[PDB]
């Protein structure tokens, strides 16, 4: 039911958090697309209800980026990239720590 | 903060639902486009998370009409969300509460 | 601490399903507000981030009956709100309900 597709989204909402978190705990130059992709990825691959999330979490993001000045492209140009299936290691600054 | 964000979010929702309510209490000549458009107009005038809600809501919509034309309603979906005005819709002597 | 709030919410999310899951099991006649009132009653004590889990959770729902048939929605929203403001959820319970729920 739509419970499913809500517990998908669950899921998918923490994908998002958890690449949030490991962003800043990683604290590295430049690897923001790649979290933005990873996070996406891995909530996709929740199924639907998971891809709906990261894509709702993706935009309020970018919502408050154009609020807050700035980029913004880019990082939406990321998070589908990862939403659609594709590896968020293409963006994977030299030297990450594996567990990222 | 995003408390300030959540709550634009639920004063744009309303004005979502308050739109869809609207257009049901009017079983109209071809009114749809009028009403897709003030709730998104309505909704981002409450800010960023007004406007961010009316198009999760948006969407929503359109997917589950993807079971059930679409695009047409997201014309005017974003016409009010982008601050055109949604008079543009308005059938012929719409009434004045709407 | 946002770690704490998502802890919340996910603890909430859960109450959330065990109350759709509980009134799936029972299938207890004019039992749903009672469930309705229940998971958010659970949910919200969790801390702010359940009561928040839980308002996403139902209003979520409200919207999905809305475009399709479920539409009632109003009678739902009154229910959810109840128990998520710490009211007692057995002000719904329908007579006969097994006390395990
Ligand atoms: C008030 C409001 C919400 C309602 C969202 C909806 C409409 C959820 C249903 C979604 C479905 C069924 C999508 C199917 O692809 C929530 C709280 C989520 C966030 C802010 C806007």
């Amino acid at each position: 039911r739509w419970v499913q597709f809500m517990k998908e989204a669950g899921q998918g909402s923490r994908d998002m958090w958890r690449a949030y978190s490991d962003m800043k705990k990683a604290n590295w130059k430049n690897s923001d697309k790649y979290f933005h992709a990873r996070g996406n990825y891995d909530a996709a691959r929740r199924g639907p209800g998971g891809a709906w999330a990261a894509k709702v979490i993706s935009d309020a993001r970018e919502a408050v980026q154009k609020f807050t000045g700035h980029d913004s492209r880019a990082d939406q140009f990321a998070n589908e990239w990862g939403r659609s299936g594709k590896d968020p290691n293409h963006f994977r600054p030299a030297g990450l720590p594996k567990r990222y």
